């Protein structure tokens, strides 16, 4: 799949998100930062977006702190 | 592609959610459902799931059902 156009109107809302805000994959729309240990990856990251300082590992991964 | 199993505990928070709940892709994670006008479907509906009585009208938007 790639990415049809954008609207910032569009976009559905997360709630307020502890670990951090980012946009989604084709970079439209704001999603909120996966915790350490949390869900993560999967088709188009649909799974969760690790925060900072994080990276999804897999065995679809979970996020990890790096170093 | 398909899913492996999961730790339901592990599944992150979905918050709030104006229009209710619903399951993961793989069936595993809760989610929100997208409320009338959001943005709907994508891969795997990545981009939303449309509300009970809601539709992905194009990717698409959630069109309330009559």
């Amino acid at each position: 799949f790639t990415c049809p156009e954008c609207r910032p109107e569009l976009c559905g809302d997360p709630g307020y998100c502890e670990y951090g805000t980012t946009k989604d994959a084709c970079d439209c729309c704001p999603v909120c930062f996966q915790g350490p240990g949390g869900y993560c990856g999967g088709p188009e990251d649909v799974f969760g977006i690790c925060a900072d300082g994080f990276a999804c590992v897999p065995l679809v991964g979970t996020c990890v702190k790096i170093p």
